[PDB]
């Protein structure tokens, strides 16, 4: 296969992920796993041949 | 296959994830998994053979 | 395969991951796995042949 | 007097005078006097006690 | 008097004057006289007292 | 009196005077006289006191 991409841009502007929290008592933030962030941004093929991306979080309050 | 992508941009402005909290108790943010964000975004072929992405969250309060 | 990627970008700018916290008790943050950021950027083939990307957080409060 | 001038420009482009001749004889172009050009042009006072400008043009064919 | 010009330029192209000419037999430009070209271009008081300013062209073809 | 003049430029391009002639016989070419060319040109008082600017151009064929 083939994948072309091709751009032009001019004064391109990119916020890729973005978290505010105020006033709180437990922060727990998890950013992870594939996260592709650009003015031009590619992403082939990310898990190939059973492979795993958990980006999980856990949180047990007792 | 042949997958063509062409963009002719002028002065973009992205925001891929944006997350805001106020006055609360527990905050438990998760982003991951595959998250493109751009101009020009391409994601071909994210999970081939049996993959996984999880990107999951738990929460127990007892 | 052939994966080509041509951009011609004037005056970009890119804000991969932003974290804010204020006035909180607990403050864990956690950003790994395979974060990619740039004016150009690319990703391909993260994970191959039963590969794991955790990228995970425990919060255990007793 | 107060004579105030304020501008906030962005991708400004001007063009003053422009002559074009194809295929004449005889040729006599006159560009002067009091030209002003810019992105911001002020002119203030041009001619003051008794003052002259011409910017004219003879033209005699015997 | 009190003259103020404030200018907040980007990305300005200005062109002051253009001539052209193809296929002629008698050429004769001129240019001159006050001639301002810029971004900001400010022309204050160009003649006083008397002043003369002629950019003048003859042209007698016996 | 007072002249302020405040000018915040970027990626600024100016001609000032330009002239282009193509198969021709006779070419007369005069720029003077007073002639400001920039990104920010101020011409203040340019003839004072019963002063003179020709900028002339003579053209006699016989």
């Amino acid at each position: 296969g083939v994948l072309y991409v091709g751009s032009k841009t001019k004064e391109g502007v990119v916020h890729g992920v973005a978290t505010v929290a105020e006033k709180t008592k437990e922060q727990v933030t998890n950013v992870g796993g594939a996260v592709v962030t650009g003015v031009t941004a590619v992403a082939q093929k990310t898990v190939e041949g059973a492979g795993s991306i958990a980006a999980a979080t856990g949180f047990v309050k007792k």
